[PDB]
C-alpha cells in the first residue's frame, strides 16, 4: 500500500515544460533564455532536471493571456495581478500563466520575465510565499540587476533534496 505524500511535490526529478505561446514584449529568444534561467535558478541547488517540449503535454505548461484564460484566476488588465503558477499535480497542477496586459521585459523596465518566472516557477514547483522580503518567495515584485536568496535555497532542498552540493 501507499498513503500520500506528508507535503506537496512532484514525485519524479525530470520535469518538462512547454512554452504554449509568447509575449508580444520580447523575442522568441529573449522568452526562451528567460524561461531556461529562471530553472536553472531550482535546478542548481536541487537534483531536479527541466526538459523543454515544444508542443504535446509537458509538467509545467507556460502561457501568455489576458483577462480570462481559462481557470478561476483571471487576470485584471494592466498593473495589478501580472502571473500565478499552481502548486504540483495533474492537469494544471504545475502550470504558470504570465498577464500579457503587462510589459514583460529583459531588463529593470516593466516587469522583468525572468524573475517574474522565478517566483512563479518556485509555486509550480511546491513553495508557497515566504515572510523574508529579501527571499524570491517574498509575495511582491523587486527588480535585481542573480544569486537564489537562502530562505528560498533552504525551502526547495526541504522538498527535494540539494542533489549535488558542489556541481
Ligand atoms: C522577484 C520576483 C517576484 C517576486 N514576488 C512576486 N510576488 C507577486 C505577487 S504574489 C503572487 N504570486 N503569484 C501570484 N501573485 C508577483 S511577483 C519577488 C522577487
Ligand atoms: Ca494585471
Ligand atoms: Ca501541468
Ligand atoms: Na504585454
Ligand atoms: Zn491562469
Ligand atoms: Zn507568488
Amino acid at each position: 500500500y501507499n498513503v500520500f505524500p506528508r507535503t506537496l511535490k512532484w514525485s519524479k526529478m525530470n520535469l518538462t515544460y512547454r512554452i504554449v505561446n509568447y509575449t508580444p514584449d520580447m523575442t522568441h529568444s529573449e522568452v526562451e533564455k528567460a524561461f531556461k534561467k529562471a530553472f536553472k535558478v531550482w535546478s542548481d541547488v536541487t537534483p531536479l532536471n527541466f526538459t523543454r517540449l515544444h508542443d504535446g503535454i509537458a509538467d509545467i505548461m507556460i502561457s501568455f493571456g489576458i483577462k480570462e484564460h481559462g481557470d478561476f484566476y483571471p487576470f485584471d488588465g494592466p498593473s495589478g495581478l501580472l502571473a500565478h503558477a499552481f502548486p504540483p499535480g495533474p492537469n494544471y497542477g504545475g502550470d504558470a500563466h504570465f498577464d500579457d496586459d503587462e510589459t514583460w521585459t529583459s531588463s529593470s523596465k516593466g516587469y522583468n520575465l525572468f524573475l517574474v518566472a522565478a517566483h512563479e516557477f518556485g509555486h509550480s514547483l511546491g513553495l508557497d510565499h515566504s515572510k523574508d522580503p529579501g527571499a524570491l518567495m517574498f509575495p511582491i515584485y523587486t527588480y535585481t540587476g542573480f544569486m537564489l536568496p537562502d530562505d528560498d535555497v533552504q525551502g526547495i532542498q526541504s522538498l527535494y533534496g540539494p542533489g549535488d552540493e558542489d556541481p
